[PDB]
């Protein structure tokens, strides 16, 4: 009566490796696991495409860890870290809008992002809430984030080799407790995207 | 900037009121929330086809919140109010077994349930989690759930009008913190599903 098991896939078990550090980020209260997350998110579509077990169950699992590591554990570590009713509100939102555009794309197969992806917003989130201070702020950047995350703000899907490259090793730095190159370099990402819109 | 705003229904803003509500079961570290978010999740498709707003969105909206609620709030339950490490392995495994059943149903379509329904199995550990006091018996119970959820036992999807009006009674006793009439009539549909199968 376990006839899932022939269903599964070697990259499934890099997705439920994802799901485990995004439950393990609220478990335990670690801002260290989202970044980890990050990295699995991208390794498991990247091991089913060249061990050519893609599946229509693995984008499924794909979409679902993407539920737990960058809608629900953000919006947690916000309220859990900065506890106030705006975080709360906030946290709210800002789950709803990954919730959101997780459905929309879910019904999409565009190249691009349409709006700012959950992982970048995750990061965002993330970043903001270890380096600044404040409840009031971080909760303002959490609707923030949530409102690009749900817009239709063009962002594009393949950074390229060199930002491959130095994204990787600035998330393992994060990890370790210096997230500072990774915030920064998404940043530059969230904002580029908004002035490409404003610019037309 | 929100075409999104076009493709929102009003069962949508439903399904909208369960995220919040299994979100605030994590962040409030809430029973209670758990069982109106069960009310929830029946509500958001009934509204859907009583108003002719069934939609593809929706339908992902609808399995998201479930992953929210049902795989990791009483994921975060358990662990939560029986820290431990078994409990913390139990709880992987409840959630990962959530996420696997999600993304199993997400490509299935047949007229009944293939395995324990998500919202079963939460009910099932939070009332467990509720009643019975010890880490142990509880971190069992979860692992059994989650193997509930994935297994191939035949579950129905046909509650008829005495089982729906008593069952959505109980569940309000529940959210006041009377679980054991929910809890009872969740265990005899799960213990009927296995003693058919059993039987062949
Ligand atoms: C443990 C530690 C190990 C050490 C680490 C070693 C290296 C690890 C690689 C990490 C690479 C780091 C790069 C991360 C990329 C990422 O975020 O991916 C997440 C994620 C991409 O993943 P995804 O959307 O899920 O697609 P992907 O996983 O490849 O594949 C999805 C499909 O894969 C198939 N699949 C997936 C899983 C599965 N179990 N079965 C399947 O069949 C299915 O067909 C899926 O539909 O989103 C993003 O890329 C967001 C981009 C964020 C912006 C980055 C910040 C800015 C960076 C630089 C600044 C430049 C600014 C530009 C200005 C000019
Ligand atoms: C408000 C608070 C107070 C108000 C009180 C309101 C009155 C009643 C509330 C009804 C709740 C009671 C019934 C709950 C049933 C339930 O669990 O639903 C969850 C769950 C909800 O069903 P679902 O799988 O999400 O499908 P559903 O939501 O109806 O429809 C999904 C589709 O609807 C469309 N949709 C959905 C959402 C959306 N935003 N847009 C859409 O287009 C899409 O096409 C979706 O694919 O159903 C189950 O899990 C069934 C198994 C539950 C176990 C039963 C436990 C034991 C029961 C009885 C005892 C047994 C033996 C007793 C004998 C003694
Ligand atoms: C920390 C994780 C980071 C990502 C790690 C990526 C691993 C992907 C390996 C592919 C090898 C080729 C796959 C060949 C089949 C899997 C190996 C095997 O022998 O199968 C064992 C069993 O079926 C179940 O794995
Ligand atoms: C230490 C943690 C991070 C370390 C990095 C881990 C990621 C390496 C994984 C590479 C994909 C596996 C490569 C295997 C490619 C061939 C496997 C196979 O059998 O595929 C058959 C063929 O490709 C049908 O298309
Ligand atoms: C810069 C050199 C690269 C660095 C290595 C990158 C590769 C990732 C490997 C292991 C991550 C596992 C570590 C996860 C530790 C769990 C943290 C935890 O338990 O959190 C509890 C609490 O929140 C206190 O942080
Ligand atoms: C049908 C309705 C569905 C949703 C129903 C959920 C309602 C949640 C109620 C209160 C939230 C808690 C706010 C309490 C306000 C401050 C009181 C307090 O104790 O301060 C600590 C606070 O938790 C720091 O944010
Ligand atoms: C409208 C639909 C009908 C159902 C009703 C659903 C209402 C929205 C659901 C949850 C919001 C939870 C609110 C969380 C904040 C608690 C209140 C609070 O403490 O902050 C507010 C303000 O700062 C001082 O009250
Ligand atoms: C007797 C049967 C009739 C009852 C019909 C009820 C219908 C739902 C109405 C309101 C639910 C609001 C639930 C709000 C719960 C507060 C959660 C909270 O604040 O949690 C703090 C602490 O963890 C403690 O649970
Ligand atoms: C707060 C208390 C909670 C419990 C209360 C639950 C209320 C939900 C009941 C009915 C909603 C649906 C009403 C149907 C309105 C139909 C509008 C419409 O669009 O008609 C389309 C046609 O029916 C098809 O194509
Ligand atoms: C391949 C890259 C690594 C991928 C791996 C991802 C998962 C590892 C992350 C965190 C695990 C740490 C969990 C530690 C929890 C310890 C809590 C505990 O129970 O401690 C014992 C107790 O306190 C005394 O009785
Ligand atoms: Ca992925
Ligand atoms: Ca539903
Ligand atoms: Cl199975
Ligand atoms: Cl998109
Ligand atoms: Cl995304
Ligand atoms: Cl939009
Ligand atoms: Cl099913
Ligand atoms: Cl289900
Ligand atoms: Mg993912
Ligand atoms: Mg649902
Ligand atoms: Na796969
Ligand atoms: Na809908």
């Amino acid at each position: 009566m376990f006839s899932i098991r022939k269903i599964i896939t070697i990259s499934d078990y890099v997705t439920m490796l994802n799901i485990i550090t995004g439950l393990l980020a609220i478990l335990l209260n670690s801002f260290s696991l989202i970044y980890l997350s990050i990295i699995f998110d991208s390794l498991d579509g990247y091991v089913a495409r060249k061990t050519g077990t893609v599946s229509d169950f693995g984008a499924e699992l794909d979409s679902i860890s993407d539920v737990v590591s960058f809608g629900v554990a953000p919006a947690y570590l916000l309220y859990n870290n900065f506890e106030s009713n705006l975080a709360l509100i906030s946290a709210i939102i800002f789950c709803l809008c990954g919730a959101l555009r997780l459905a929309r794309f879910g019904i999409l197969n565009v190249k691009g992002f349409i709006g700012l992806p959950i992982p970048a917003g995750a990061l965002l989130l993330v970043g903001f809430c270890q380096l600044i201070n404040s409840y009031l702020i971080n909760s303002i950047l959490a609707i923030l984030i949530g409102l690009l995350m749900i817009s239709d703000i063009k962002y594009p899907k393949y950074p390229n080799k060199i930002f491959i490259y130095i994204f990787a090793v600035s998330l393992c730095l994060a990890i370790v407790g210096i997230p500072h190159f990774a915030l920064m370099l998404c940043l530059i990402y969230a904002i580029y995207g908004i002035i490409k819109y404003i610019r037309g």
